[PDB]
């Protein structure tokens, strides 16, 4: 009837009659909108981290006795003289700061060195005999920040060592310009560990940062976060027009008994983001990069948006029309197959992990199969040699080839093939009793 | 009639025929002169170029008071004394120069060094109060090249420092051998800059050099450039080819009431590009590259050109043939479809970009998400760990799979689709009434 | 008849039939007991081999005098001083290990350096005679571990040198937290060759490490030594439900006058595996990562056995159909052609080898090859540039794109085709006279 | 008849009859024989040759006054008292080469150094005027191997300089376990260039070695030059079974008024091959490097014997028969798109190859694109960054995009095709006037 006319009808045919034309408008302004609420946005996300990341690298700068040739700090002490050297240069280097550390950063009124202890430790060598207590006793020491340092170490029961202290930084090219919290104390925490006891102490230096704005501010009601409510309005009357699109499925159902439902989880994520992002304005996380994630799951799905938009101008829509047709071999082949890949990542985890990667993580061996998957990788995992069985290294080729095999021969095959299949009844069946009794 | 055998007619049939084979002749001596107006060419462009960056990176190598282990100078300094370490090692840089360097490039009758200051600043960590004033006064200090060094610098305050200066360069090996402007001055500014105030001052030395004629030449009409003038007489002879090829093309709308307006674009391109090569011969600019652009679109179209030739002596061109079929559903596919590449180098963009790069610019996510497209990047991006948030890296993980799933179980196989089917009706048809009524 | 039933019957359907849901949450049992088994076997083998190498590349960070601002080792001596500069420094390493040594590790109640010399051998230069005699002499000496170093070597006559030494050291969060035998005394020998007789001698430090439990142990019947035996009573009551599966292929056999062959293939490996990880919890051997390969391919034929399960739900199975389905077409393409990539890699062998890698070895060779098939490497092989003759580099260029040409023009492709091929009638036959009877 | 017989006959059918099996088993004969020249042959080519880059990437190591943390050795002086420190260095290394080079390499009975000089210069900077004589007179030096050192240069006129040399070397694993002259003498020539005269002056050192045998031998009729003689014989028999063949082939003439031709041209490449590496047995050149590429050549067409064989097994030779079935639009595809490459090239190569590479040959941006064509380079192709002209990287995306598009949109699909189709052909007539007279 009329009805299957409203909503089998056509947006652009749509153009053809009166006083529809508002609804489209009305939702290219939801997508211009949503789409500066990223640009702006993403200048605040990565303006405010990487100036984290900047003053971090370089409290690294500051507080390593030592950086070497090579870039990767992977590397730690071989001595005594080492850790000792390195106390003497960061507990100095908290003297020291003030005249020579370049970046204004200073004490608030300091620091801290973590010592963790073995319970009853006995090493008998001579003969054989080997005595742990599974107990661990952390001993805290405190800095002041304004001389002489006392170290007090032993060396084979040492297990992990750290210091912490929280510096005070407030972010001048942040709040200058825009608007965004412009203090964040940098908690830093450097470590050094023999955890594994190996004669190797893995240092590194690691900082949480916490967002706190400054108790004054005078300089030389915000429209910037009135806008974001104001776009938070277009995102509330986009889950209003999300909601005349649920009483357009609503009256879908009524008359069957969904693009919109993409449109609506947008801006409802969209929705709940201008609210958490009003949220981490009150809140002053730090930690609300989630905040940015469930920001910007919006903007994927507004762009497929983008994808039914220009979809609408054309209307035969094949790209997404096959795609959508047989995403059903699609994602039983993924999950189905997905297993013949965990399968092998396994095997490649007891005989080929213990020889790939020095941090040797299953998750990282999962990663560059699907690596070699992405065709390089076969560079370094060939390049180091297992030399020490033949039997190794004999497996070693025989699965790398196996796999690399089942794929190019097997994977990208499959996919090339039901992608072949349903373009072709796609362009055939362009080339139902419902849509019989619709017209 | 007649004139459908002057119009469908075949170069090679019209080589049976007597005083036709003219034309082609002429076109042949277009392609190896514009070829050989590439080759002079690139001679050129390329030896003054890399005589520029040789001179250039080396003035690096004189002013930077060092270079480290590694090759990179993304590096800069932690210190006050290093930065006027910087400054006594490149002012007495450009008093040393004469003695040291050992380039010939000689001051010129008178440097500087610019300080970029802010109008009224505040820091009180104290009280946590913090205020700017957004307004930078520059002072501008003057080096007189022949030796004591003042300096005047706040910590706190300091945006930015450069220097700059212009040092004379006339190039040996280019106006020895063949025609090209000897002198380019390289004008020099040398930066430090807290621009984030970090405390790291990203230091780089960045050179414009601008191309001047030595005011005598005594050594030991020119018919290089007069060559360039004649090829440009091939060209202007070839949009005259172009012009009986465009009354050739208006005598077919006539009849009709293209290969060639490729043919002519080409030369058109080629003629403005010879009256500019004459142009930059005139002006001695330096950023002329452009009228190598200018030029080079030439080569290319010119060289489909090459692509019409070898089919003209197979003539039946299915590879072009089969290609210009379906670029419809080509172009269709690559700015539908490009949508959806660019909404996830916005997710990407928000949440993933903060983590990437230290440069962090959109840009360089966008083109590293094409970078997977090309299948190598896979190695560097899972490379560097997320950590801090276990939702982070799940994420991470999420997408990068996600995406770097929807094109290869999508991206390619679309692509080897359509190509395939439109290669089967190329090779059908090959196995119209307009055809009709001229048969 | 009733046989039929029970043969060619669905696990699912049988899920309506009572009494036999049984065995397969039996076999569930042993898929993630398996899995477990791999779990936890898997913390075993890396933490193991991770401390392994941990202490082992250390080895080489104490007794190396030196390392380089590149972090690759491939480099060594040109000089005298520097030879005997390697041993000051490491016989004193033996002597200083107590004291600078930042590990645990100690000696056991002890060195040695070996040096090959020449049986007969003389130089002349001068009239051009070079005698040489095929035997080696080889003079072991002994140190003590705790100063005075006495040094006897010739130059010319040094084939190669070497030092050998077995340090002790038990591994403390092996033993602390897990079973697994803490002690593993790292033999090490330390080389210096001259064996190509170059001017360069090739060092490297390598460590055979062997396992050995402490003789006692006070800390602060082993249930998951047991529970390795009672998933190994999973294993044998899987090889008995494999022997109830081979009685049921017995009986298959006679209604005949395998999905199965592949469960029990699997817990055979798993049950001589849970045998061998009792035989190398017996024997303490740590080249028992045999054990582990053994232990592995149990893993993967048990996760094709997921690929069941999975296919098990769906029940129509395509993926794994239409594999199997033309793999003839597909051992037969791998076998066949790579006869061809065989004979490629010698034309590579004898004239591009020479110039490739400064390991010059075939099986890298082989091994690049194929990485070129994975898309990267053109970047490394295209950069070193031969130089010499033209005539070298101009067949470089014209078989590396020869065959990286055959196989994109021809390897995917074939591949690409009859994976396309039966892709086809999988989908058409799913929409014999032996099923005949059987219905 | 039985001529058709004896020609349309099955090697494997030829079984079934008597006293034909003695061919074939000739054949198989010289396939491991060709194989194993090849095999012995490459311990040959390659053991000498990994000596000279042995010995030769070592007087490198001798002669340079300095390595860097970069391995690269692309870098060259800045400085006046680094070129005379490169000159002490070098000229002091010919005085301690006796006692300090590690190597048994020496003096025969001696050094020199050339100096590339202006015939009359003129730079006048300050009235801009510049002069030059497109004159070099080479002055050379010569050094007596046994104290003080004199230098004379100007900086301004130094284009070139450079030192040769000659230094014997006799390989002493090589003539010690086989067959291989042991002596060559490795000509250098160490360079220091201001070629470009940009401030620096770009070093490198580089070796020719002119091969010699001892002139006495006294260690402790070669039957492994006549067993290459014995497979010369082999491949002489070889060619005279392709006389057989040959003359096969004139009976298959003179019946038709191949495979062959294949296995007849291989061993005569393998006979010229046996025969010259007989005549670089004779001539001791160093540069038979091309003796060596055309004894491969061999291997290679030896081994798509390999091919016929293999499917001489199965018969149907599918993979082989369908390559050859559409071979036709794969060279015609290959030459006519290749234009298409070429013109890119141009057009990277005046615009974009300026700005890519410091040796900023046509040539490597050819071969980086292909790079991308193997799906590797985007990451060092797009980090590298203009920014000098927005409308410089304006096109560079542009092109890059173009092109890296052009192919996978268009290179891989057409492939895929033709590919894919003479497939379907070739199962399709597996599933002529002449065989139906055959029959």
């Amino acid at each position: 009837r009329k009805l299957k006319f409203f909503f089998m009808n056509p947006c652009e045919k749509f153009w053809a009659r009166g006083r529809k034309p508002w609804k489209l408008a009305i939702q290219i302004l939801k997508i211009a909108m949503v789409t500066i609420q990223l640009v702006l946005f993403g200048l605040s996300n990565q303006m405010v981290v990487a100036f984290k990341e900047e003053n971090t690298i370089a409290f690294k700068h500051l507080f390593l006795k030592g950086y070497m040739d090579r870039m990767d700090d992977t590397y730690a002490v071989y001595t005594q003289s080492d850790v000792y050297d390195q106390l003497i240069f960061a507990v100095n280097q908290y003297l020291q700061l003030y005249n020579v550390s370049v970046g204004n950063h200073a004490y608030e009124n300091a620091m801290a060195i973590c010592q963790h202890f073995y319970k009853r430790g006995n090493i008998y060598p001579g003969n054989d005999t080997f005595d742990i207590d599974p107990e661990i006793e952390t001993e805290c020491f405190f800095v002041e920040p304004d001389n002489k340092l006392n170290l007090t170490l032993d060396f084979h029961r040492l297990l992990t060592v750290e210091l912490q202290f929280k510096l005070k930084a407030i972010n001048l090219q942040t709040v200058r310009h825009q608007e965004l919290p412009d203090c964040y104390d940098f908690t830093l925490t450097i470590t050094f560990d023999n955890k594994a006891h190996s004669g190797r102490i893995k240092i590194s230096l690691d900082n949480d940062i916490s967002i706190r704005e400054c108790k004054d501010w005078h300089v030389s009601t915000h429209y910037m976060m009135i806008f974001d409510a104001f776009v938070i309005l277009t995102c509330l009357v986009s889950l209003i027009l999300c909601i005349r699109s649920v009483i357009r499925g609503l009256q879908l159902q009524q008359e069957f008994v969904g693009w919109y439902i993409m449109i609506i989880i947008s801006d409802i994520l969209t929705i709940i983001g201008s609210i958490l992002k009003m949220e981490i304005q009150a809140k002053s996380l730090t930690s609300y990069d989630v905040c940015s994630i469930l920001l910007g799951t919006s903007t994927m799905l507004v762009w497929l948006g983008v994808i039914r938009y220009l979809g609408f101008f054309a209307k035969y829509n094949l790209l997404i029309l096959t795609l959508q047709a047989a995403l059903p071999n699609v994602i039983r082949f993924c999950c189905c197959a997905a297993m013949i890949y965990l399968g092998y990542c396994f095997c490649g985890w007891i005989v080929l992990g213990p020889y790939h990667d020095k941090f040797r993580s299953l998750n990282m061996v999962s990663e560059c199969l699907f690596s070699l998957i992405n065709g390089d990788d076969m560079f370094a995992t060939f390049a180091k040699m297992q030399q020490k069985s033949y039997l190794v290294w004999l497996f070693s080729r025989i699965y790398l080839y196996s796999f690399i095999s089942l794929f190019i021969y097997m994977i990208l095959s499959l996919f090339i093939a039901l992608i072949t299949d349903t373009y072709e009844t796609i362009k055939q069946y362009q080339q139902t009793e419902l849509r019989t009794f619709i017209s």
